[PDB]
């Protein structure tokens, strides 16, 4: 009898976990025999030595990873969709270095601080009031000694990856400092027109070939400019990521295509932020079916709050129209303070999505009523440890809401910057660190089909994309199974 | 009517929280007037700066908690009873070296492996198998050029404390490694007949300063010797506990007193533990006033389960006699493993209260059970972090409990072996940490009174403790308010 309380107990918390209520066919019970046996065996291992990935920081844990039998697993999945992305954080940083600051052109720079920069130009930029000389990098690379050094200490420039990240990004504030420097010194390179056709065509190849089929994107729209030293527009910007995603899915005709989420930086004045707005409601206009909406970024501890723009954020209901929002929230370590109410806030606001959602364990009835109206927080571990919102990963706050099946996707948001790539790296984050022992094959089934479910795309769209998926689905679980 | 909805949300959090439908007098609004003040004008810094003391490893934390409006008031605070506590780790350890080591008949040893080890000895004992030889710390301290490093060194040795942690203890453990040889150490100063009576007294003087009336004990009841070499039992180390304890309360009539939780080791044998059962059977009867119950202590991710245990837990049952239980549950960072479970299996097997509960938030239905049950989870946030659960304690997995005002109490474990004193350290790091920003004056109060409630005390004696303990809240309300 307490024995059958026991029971009871075991198989309520095995129905209420993540996927715990998708029914397996006896093809995908083998799978996941298998993808079990081969998880308990490495987490029994990580139990004697206690190296275990997800409890190391990241940089020193992604070698392990590479050797795991699940994270190769995990390679071959269909993931779905990635839903949380950055304009310029979605391209391993090897080929900038390699390919791009090897084609013509090319000039590089340092601020009166010391910061790096780059600029493609003919001829060489006169020299200005962020850049006391500009240095073409094809004369740089003859007068050094060893060129793979050099090419190796602009690698080490443009990632977060280092050695001993406890020594080097000592607080939050230093962290987010390097962060945004490395955006400000990849951005010239970026920005060339068509470097900018290369990189965002290169961005589909890489999670293509991670095995993902869409992915909205968080797009400042930056200006992109040309040799002659003209600057396009945000219109421009716009067409340019339909155009080359329209390529794309010619010659990969799995692969959905990308949206855009117009974004702006949290730290700027609310009249400013009003101005964009309006642009993207005009960018809605322009193009309905290439950007889903608007975003707020930046370090949202330290930037102003949702509510410190609802002035500018309620100027499409003013005007009676729906800008729909896809809001970064409660990204922070801060419980009852005017940061972690910016969740609440995206709430009452209509966000289709919430970023992140960090702190929302922590509100029971904002994770009530978020879980009542189906809308889903974007979870991206990798990032979260990064950033350092959290050490070890089996301590991660999601945890308790996969343990209740709430609403969520999984993403990478700026694995080039952390030195990932795609999204497998994060899936394994959350398969093997913040899901437990028991997460299986139905928690990843589900993760899969929340990323089609949650996206913007219509309803049509969305089932030719089940249709897709399910295939791939079962390709992969035929593979695994043997 | 959106600013309507918003408004709700807040109250139902406001509400849901710990303490949060207490009613406070005039005196006490005022009193949380000036707390709640000080508390944000803290927090204010500590967001501006990043140095907060709940987010830094305790031992480079302390001396700033010291300095501290709010750990001051807290300090002040009538904080109730202490319920986990264990037998040799209450007492500051500088009266460990200061005053113990120098009695005389005090001698020192170093094992085969070069761990410190004492007796108390008159004369001189024979060289054993562990030890080759006995020197007298008197003769000892002579043979020394600086004697107060000589003491600095011992006083290093008998506790955890440490610059760069992270550094001295790279996992899990060796951290447990060195916790448990602490314990070795000490034993044998500890055990010694006149300082055992001493040790106990002077954990309630420490307790009784820090405001706290009322202990419970978990106590291995190891051996206390003469100089003789003469053993006493465990009936005589009950008897000890309960004379000390009545001379205590003799000369401070408001301490209400002590029990004893009866505890083995969770590495031994399932014969060996059965062994330990019928011992605990046996001091409840004959000292039904005195030994609260029984609870198995030591590191849970590397002994045996509550599972494994079961044919000798279930002793008493089986002879129809209850022996409550206080077992040390889910004391892990693994999730859906054997460990974690043993928050389960504790419940199955009726315990009175849950040790540490760490993993409780992310096992949903076991948590409503508790709940349910009204089964309190003991939480020890020190403890926690020096053995390494959880870096910033603004992850700690309490956080969510206190949000939904889950039944818990406050507790030390074991202060002296990370520096702490008392009760006051803990609070702070709940009240400030854990509970977030919103945690005030309610929070405390409830956490205080949880404290009588869930004591194994009579009915009768928790409604005299209730008086004393309201009597000298009054008198702090009333200090605070001024
Ligand atoms: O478009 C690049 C911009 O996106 C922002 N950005 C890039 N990655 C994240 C970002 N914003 C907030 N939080 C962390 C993570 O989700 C960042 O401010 C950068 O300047
Ligand atoms: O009586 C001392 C004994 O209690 C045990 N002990 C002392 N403090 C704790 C302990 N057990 C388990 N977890 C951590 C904390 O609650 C320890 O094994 C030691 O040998
Ligand atoms: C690049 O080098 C500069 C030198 O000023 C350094 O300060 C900066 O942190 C580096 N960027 C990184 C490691 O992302
Ligand atoms: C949110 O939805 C309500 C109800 O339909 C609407 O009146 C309001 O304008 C919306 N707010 C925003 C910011 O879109
Ligand atoms: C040491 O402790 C004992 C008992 O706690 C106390 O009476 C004595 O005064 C102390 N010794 C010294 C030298 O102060
Ligand atoms: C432990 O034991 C010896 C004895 O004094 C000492 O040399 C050593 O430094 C001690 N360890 C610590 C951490 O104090
Ligand atoms: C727990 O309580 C139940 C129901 O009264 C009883 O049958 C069982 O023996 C108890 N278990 C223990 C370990 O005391
Ligand atoms: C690298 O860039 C592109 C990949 O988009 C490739 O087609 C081209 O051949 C390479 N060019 C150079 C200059 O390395
Ligand atoms: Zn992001
Ligand atoms: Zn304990």
């Amino acid at each position: 009898s307490i024995d059958e309380t026991r029971a009871h107990l075991l198989l309520k918390e095995k129905m209420m976990r993540l996927g715990g209520r998708l029914v397996l066919n006896t093809k995908e019970e083998l799978a996941n025999e298998r993808l079990m046996t081969l998880k308990i065996a490495e987490m029994k291992e990580a139990m004697r030595t206690l190296i275990f990935p997800p409890s190391m920081h990241f940089f020193q844990a992604k070698h392990l990873i590479e050797r795991s039998q699940v994270f190769n697993i995990l390679r071959m999945m269909p993931k779905g969709a990635a839903l949380h992305l950055h304009d310029i954080g979605i391209v391993t940083m090897d080929w900038l270095v390699r390919n791009v600051t090897y084609r013509p052109h090319c000039h590089i720079c340092f601020t009166p601080r010391g910061i790096m920069q780059f600029r493609f130009a003919h001829p060489t930029p006169r020299p200005s009031e962020k850049c006391s000389k500009w240095i073409l990098l094809e004369d740089y690379r003859k007068r050094v000694q060893n060129v793979t050094e050099f090419d190796d200490s602009l690698l080490r420039n443009f990632t977060l990856v280092t050695q001993h990240p406890e020594v080097i990004y000592t607080n939050q504030n230093v962290v987010w400092s390097k962060f945004e420097t490395i955006f400000f010194t990849i951005s010239g390179l970026i920005h060339y027109a068509p470097v900018f056709r290369d990189y965002v065509f290169r961005s589909m190849q890489e999670f293509y070939e991670d095995n993902v089929l869409y992915m909205e994107i968080r797009a400042r729209l930056l200006p992109v400019y040309e040799l002659s030293g003209e600057h396009h527009d945000e219109e421009w910007s716009v067409k340019t990521y339909q155009e080359v995603a329209q390529k794309f899915v010619e010659t990969h005709p799995e692969f959905i295509g990308i949206k855009i989420i117009y974004s702006d930086h949290r730290s700027k004045d609310v009249a400013v932020i009003a101005e964009s707005i309006r642009m993207a409601m005009g960018l809605r206009i322009k193009f309905p079916t290439v950007v889903a909406g608007f975003d707020l970024v930046g370090h949202e501890d330290t930037g102003h709050s949702l509510h410190d723009y609802k002035e500018a954020l309620m100027i499409p209901a003013k005007d009676g129209v729906k800008l729909p929002y896809f809001f970064h929230a409660g990204e922070t370590d801060w419980q009852g303070t005017s940061i972690d109410r910016n969740i609440l806030d995206a709430l009452m606001l209509n966000t289709t999505r919430i970023g992140h959602g960090f702190a929302l364990s922590k509100h029971p009835a904002v994770r009530t009523y978020s879980w009542k109206k189906d809308i889903p927080i974007e979870v991206c571990p990798i990032s979260n440890q990064v950033l350092k919102l959290v050490s070890d990963l089996r301590n991660h706050p999601v945890a308790t809401l996969m343990a209740t099946g709430h609403p969520m996707v999984i993403s990478s948001d700026d694995p080039a910057m952390f030195g990932a790539k795609g999204l497998s790296y994060d899936f394994y984050e959350v398969f093997m660190g913040i899901g437990g022992m028991k997460a299986d094959l139905r928690t990843l089934k589900q993760l899969a089909m929340n990323s089609i479910k949650y996206s913007t795309l219509l309803e049509s769209e969305k089932n030719t994309f089940m249709e897709i998926w399910k295939k791939r689905w079962d390709k992969f679980i035929a593979d695994v199974a043997t």
